């Protein structure tokens, strides 16, 4: 069957109509020459709100935070050439962290491609390696199909960024024509179904054998329909302790007695202890990246010994086949959506009580007593604010509304401190750049997050160097009155790299953040005395509209515990 | 050979910088590049500039390379460090700026595993570099640094990217490291043929671009040719400064926002001598209607298009050259001039009388000027006036948009490399970072960033870099509260439907105050001259905000679909009824 409703509409007008059909309600973008047919067509549209950032890197990272906070794909519209290349970093960022994004960019007319035309770049060639799929739309008649293909690809499997190049003749032009089982299919499907059920049955047998089980949950659980609920059901039924990755934070309730909190190079000592001695590791929507495993050959020794002896090992619930057996050899690989497959797993996992796991949870509670996160060096009343305490007091101050609190971060020491010291209870509350780790992410991601969740508290916990990268987007929050709260940790150092240069081998001076925030039209306060911190934070989270709070912290504060390079996950250095 | 044994890849890098004459490095640390960073940071052999954003690092390296003819050197970490340099890289590829981007990478054993901060950077940056390579072993490090500097500076210069895996730069080095030129006969034959074309030309025009400024001895030779044969000279945007715009033969800039008289001359010339330029679509208008008089001449055998070009892929890409002269334009101009016959201005009275008549008919000074709000063209005219005694030590970097065309049109360019601007990619945000790198390259010169507000908003965080390092650039921010160039396009083509082309703007006085940078704001026509006098006479970084008139069109304009001679010109009556129809639609808002 064929669609006639586009006949006589420009490509720009068709685009505006496809945003309607795709449920898009917010677009982030910046105009220019090649994309003008599309901007003219979304001119004053009542069908979605349009955020104009300062820089189209702002637009991309806002689209990521929007996606992180809502589960919907962030949509970006930029011009050809430098408008497209300015989104390359957010694209690689989204690909690394599985964030769904559709990036639409102008392109010179199809006839001009290859001529080195004004504002021409081989954007499909540049962006291939940093998108999950991309395409140049070559005729207004294929435009609605390509837009669909793009939205579906971004949002399925492991989500990811997709780039659609829109030549100016495609969007300024006028469409003039209408546009659009098996026996072997049933046998292929049953062959896949048998393979999946057998995998889940063996996964359950392994879990049922295990005397020291652990769930290693990641972002995939949060990105799965019903994932957190199913995870809770599984952890409760079999009384299994649960650790998350940085991106899995909030997938499990960190006030539950079974919570091990975050594992990894900067994770809880007890989470790492648990993973190093578990005999069954159940990896749910996580990818064994190197910040988590440490030296891979030393990762999970007891799980490997168990697999070796037929009495356990490593179970891996993964939707993307390329990520199965990439880094760690799974004893049992359960392919596909972790929500759907946990639904089939749980009724075959036998129930176990806490009392059944007394020895395991006694070891875990021992490690928690010995290595509590809350033990670090606190400020003397005449010193500067400790950064860990900033995170603790933000968590205390939001404890009664964690279901509507979104934390976005920069990259560095502060990103690890909030992971460690804020208590995570809400899925999608952690909005942070993990795989690529892009300083500058925090403020624009927080802005997009607040756009997606206008009724939530959204805080950008941002180190000063990171915040210096994209601080121009404060104008975006001010122009549009997007009520993000910004906490700038001013220590005048690139804390994470000076931590590395102090362990393995040295520091910039900041603008005046009160004057700057004044220049940008943002409510602002400064705070350096420990006794004043809590009240400063109460002011920030109760302001109306966008606000910023500078927290003068001291320098050379360690991130502990840390698993240094060359060490195993159990070879962490904690505070003494 | 054998001299580098025992040293780490970082130390080896450190020395290849010495052997390449690198005195200035722009960069930003990370884990994967720390071996290189430990090496060269703290060294007394280099000035290391640490910006806020690696994009700043790249544009800085571009402006440094524009003002100095030396390659800009960038050192960043893997992943987000390298991807943040992709726009500077594309921008440099499009404008032929020599640049060597060194970026950290994960250890070679970790590549392809989605390791921490890993990207396929050679894959991402292949399409936007001249060439790129991943260094696979300490031993190939010297050879690859050499090749990279060689490619970035040869032919048409451009950016190269070198991927440095962390184990290559931490590892220790333990090893050691017939023809017949009938081509000369043919080059010489075609230089002679080109001279015969110039000598027979009755209406010659030199169309000069950036390749002249990029060729050693290029401007000197361009002036000798133009003087000897009395040939009028027009330049592209990047060519501004290759020829003295105060010379009576100067036609100024051609193209979509070129002088009407330069465009006229190109369309009526019978011999177009194209020196180190590439027939950009911002230059030619509709190509089929470009250079009718020279195509007509070429057919009849009495003229045509001479193209002096170093990159073969760029000859005959857009326009058929009647006579192509491949190679360096300066070296080839040394061989051309002795074969060209001297002619005085008077020998060419008829041609220069046509040009003079075009100049009276369409002077660049005829724009709406009574003294309520400041007009952006006057700002550019006064900068030209106030630096007239020092144009040879004056460097202008710009953003992208109306202000960039206005300074192209209304500043009188006289110094090679004085025009520092993004023309090929056209990257808003280029100005301030490029001005910072230029002033690093020319510490004793006066360096000005003529920036529109939207452009400036893109990268204004680099004001901290000028403050921290005390890099004395002078910033002129034209405050019109709009994406001026795009509102023109929407006014022209879209019935004043101003779709998302207006932005708030921070308080620039407070912003400059916040960054520790001396600052003034001017809004009155009477005070403009004193404002700019204060700015150019400060010490260290400074910023001036000029509040200007809104909705000011850039004229003349050759709009889309027009031949180079079919331009629009300023009409006082159309302008006051353009503002009036704009007010009914926008319902009193504009
Ligand atoms: C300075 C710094 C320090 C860091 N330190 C740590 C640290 O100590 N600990 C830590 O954990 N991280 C740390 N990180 C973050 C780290 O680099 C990774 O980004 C993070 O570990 C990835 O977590 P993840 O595997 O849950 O998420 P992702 O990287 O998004 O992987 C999720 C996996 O789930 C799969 N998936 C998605 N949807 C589904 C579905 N429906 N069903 C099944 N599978 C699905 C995906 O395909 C993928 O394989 C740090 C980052 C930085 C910048
Ligand atoms: C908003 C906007 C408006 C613009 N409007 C105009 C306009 O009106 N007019 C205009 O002219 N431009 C304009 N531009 C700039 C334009 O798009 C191009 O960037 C510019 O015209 C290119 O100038 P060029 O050919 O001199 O330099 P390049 O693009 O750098 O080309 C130089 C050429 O010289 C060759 N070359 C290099 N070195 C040598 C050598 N040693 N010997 C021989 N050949 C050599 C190169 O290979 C290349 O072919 C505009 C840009 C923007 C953003
Ligand atoms: C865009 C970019 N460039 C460089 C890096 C390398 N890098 C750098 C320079 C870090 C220091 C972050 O400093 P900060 O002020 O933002 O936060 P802390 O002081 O709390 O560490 S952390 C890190 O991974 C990066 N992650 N991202
Ligand atoms: C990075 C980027 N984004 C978008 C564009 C598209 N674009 C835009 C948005 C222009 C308006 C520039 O406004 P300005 O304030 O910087 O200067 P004017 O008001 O004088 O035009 S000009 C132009 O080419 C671009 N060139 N570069
Ligand atoms: C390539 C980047 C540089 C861009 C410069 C700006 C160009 C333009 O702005 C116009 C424009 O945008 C109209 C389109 C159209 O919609 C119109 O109504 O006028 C029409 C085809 C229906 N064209 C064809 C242009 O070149
Ligand atoms: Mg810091
Ligand atoms: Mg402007």
């Amino acid at each position: 069957d064929m669609d006639e409703s586009f006949i006589g509409k420009s490509g720009g007008e068709i685009f505006h109509e496809m945003m309607l059909r795709q449920g898009v309600k917010h677009i982030f973008g910046y105009p220019g020459g090649a994309i003008l047919p599309v901007f003219d067509a979304i001119y004053n549209s009542k069908h979605f709100d349009f955020i104009l950032p300062r820089h189209e890197q702002g637009a991309g990272h806002m689209a990521e935070g929007y996606a992180r906070a809502s589960g919907k794909p962030g949509v970006v519209v930029v011009t050809s050439g430098p408008g497209a290349t300015n989104v390359i970093t957010p694209m690689q960022d989204a690909l690394s962290d599985g964030t769904p994004m559709v990036v639409f960019c102008g392109q010179v007319p199809t006839a001009a491609i290859g001529s080195d035309a004004f504002q021409e770049a081989d954007v499909v060639g540049i962006s291939r390696a940093c998108t999950k799929w991309n395409v140049m739309v070559k005729s207004v008649a294929e435009l609605p199909r390509r837009i669909n293909e793009a939205f579906e690809i971004a949002t399925s499997g492991r989500p990811g960024p997709v780039l659609v190049d829109l030549p100016k003749d495609v969007t300024a032009g006028i469409l003039r024509r209408a546009i659009p089982p098996s026996a072997a299919t049933r046998a292929a499907k049953e062959l896949s179904t048998q393979q999946l059920n057998a995998s889940i049955k063996r996964a359950a047998d392994l879990i049922n054998m295990g005397k020291k089980p652990v769930i290693y949950a990641g972002q995939g659980v949060i990105q799965s329909e019903g994932g957190p609920e199913l995870l809770k059901e599984l952890a409760d039924k079999a009384s299994i302790p649960v650790t998350t990755t940085l991106h899995g934070l909030g997938a499990f309730d960190e006030l539950d007695e079974k919570s091990l909190h975050m594992l990894g190079m900067h994770g809880a000592a007890y989470a790492n202890m648990a993973m190093q001695q578990a005999d069954v590791i159940i990896a749910l929507g996580s990818r064994f990246d190197d910040r988590v495993t440490g030296v891979v050959s030393k990762f999970a020794p007891a799980a490997r010994q168990a697999a070796a002896e037929g009495r356990g090992g490593i179970i891996h619930f993964e939707i993307m086949p390329k990520n199965i057996n990439k880094v760690v050899q799974a004893t049992e690989a359960v392919e596909g959506d972790v929500g759907a497959n946990m639904k089939l797993l749980i009724p075959q996992v036998k129930a176990k009580t806490m009392e059944d796991r007394k020895e395991w949870f006694d070891a875990i509670k021992g490690w928690k007593k010995k290595y509590p996160l809350s033990h670090y060096q606190r400020a003397e009343r005449t010193g500067l604010i400790k950064p860990q305490t900033v995170m603790e007091e933000i968590s205390n101050l939001t404890a009664d509304r964690k279901d509507k609190t979104y934390i976005a971060t920069g990259v560095g020491q502060h990103q690890m401190w909030v992971a460690q010291h804020f208590r995570w209870r809400h899925p999608r509350s952690m909005i942070t750049s993990g795989g690529l780790g892009t300083m500058g992410y925090g403020l624009p991601a927080a802005i997009g997050a607040k756009v997606a969740q206008p009724d939530a508290l959204v805080i950008d916990v941002d180190g000063d160097a990171s915040f210096n990268m994209t601080l121009t987007e404060l104008s975006t929050a001010a122009q549009f009155n997007i009520g993000v709260k910004v906490v700038v940790l001013n220590n005048e150092e690139q804390g994470m790299v000076t931590q590395w240069q102090n362990l393995f081998y040295y520091h910039q001076r900041n603008p005046d953040f009160m004057k700057l925030a004044d220049a940008m039209g943002i409510q602002h306060q400064r705070v350096a005395e420990p006794d004043k911190l809590v009240d400063a934070l109460k002011w920030l989270i109760n302001t109306d509209g966008p606000a910023l709070l500078e927290v003068v912290t001291d320098k050379k504060v360690p991130v502990l515990p840390m698993v240094p390079a060359g060490s195993a996950l159990h070879e962490f250095l904690v505070f003494d």
